[PDB]
């Protein structure tokens, strides 16, 4: 099954997976010059206060903090987005080192890790239907860059040591979100895809262009975790992140001049 080996990385992916190769997948470089400020793009409206965190999950490719999404209690709407859109998890990508490790680029810049914050449209349901649609998914995308601490975070890499291996779990109550977001919510956006299998063409990308900050031991402890269930031979979680795919007929825009 598919991973970020050589034999099974995203050179791979379209195998399973033919989309793949499709029209609007992610992520992308982001050329600044010709993502143009768009006047009619509105200010985001991150509204996280009741945010309800249940619990950590190393997956085998990533790990997720995981919110209850059962009611309207932390929920993405505004920016180029209609309707209402409610966060079900997070989870990020990170490199080997810190001159890689997100899944989009900045002027073909990699930063050392990227943050995803996943949304699914109420309009939908559930997230199982809404992945189903163009417009089912908003991800919100936030760089990292390795220089000071992001207190917000340590909760986070302090709980990783119970989460080593794949198919681990934790409790993980009462995390706020909110910690982990830039000063800015100045914006690219542009139509495209799940960084992982399945690759569904369902999300609107909104990528943040302030990253923020993480220590280098904070980047530290996220290269401890494991692809690998326990007491398998260990390959530690590095370098999870997706290549930029072909931005064909698409343009990004900025929220901001
Ligand atoms: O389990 C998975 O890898 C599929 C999945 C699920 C939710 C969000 C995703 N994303 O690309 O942001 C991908
Ligand atoms: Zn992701």
């Amino acid at each position: 099954h598919w991973g970020y080996g050589k034999h099974n990385g995203p050179e791979h992916w379209h195998k399973d997976f033919p989309i793949a190769k499709g029209e609007r997948q992610s992520p992308v470089d982001i050329d600044t010059h010709t993502a143009k400020y768009d006047p009619s793009l509105k200010p985001l409206s991150v509204s996280y206060d009741q945010a309800t965190s249940l619990r950590i999950l190393n997956n085998g490719h990533a790990f997720n903090v995981e919110f209850d999404d059962s009611q309207d209690k932390a929920v993405l709407k505004g920016g180029p987005l209609d309707g209402t859109y409610r966060l079900i998890q997070f989870h990020f990508h990170w490199g080997s080192l810190d001159g890689q490790g997100s899944e989009h680029t900045v002027d073909k810049k990699k930063y050392a890790a990227e943050l995803h914050l996943v949304h699914w449209n109420t309009k939908y349901g559930d997230f199982g239907k809404a992945v189903q649609q163009p417009d089912g998914l908003a991800v919100l995308g936030i760089f990292l860059k390795v220089g000071s601490a992001k207190p917000g975070l340590q909760k986070v890499v302090d709980v990783l040591d119970s989460i080593k291996t794949k198919g681990k779990s934790a409790d993980f109550t009462n995390f706020d979100p909110r910690g982990l977001l830039p000063e800015s919510l100045d914006y690219w956006t542009y139509p495209g895809s799940l960084t992982t299998p399945p690759l569904l063409e369902c999300v609107t990308w909104i990528v943040l262009k302030e990253p923020i900050s993480v220590s280098s031991e904070q980047v530290l402890k996220f290269r401890k975790l494991n692809f690998n269930g326990e007491g398998e031979p260990e390959e530690l979680m590095v370098d999870n992140w997706r290549p930029a795919q072909p931005l064909k007929n698409r343009q990004i825009k900025a929220s901001f001049k």
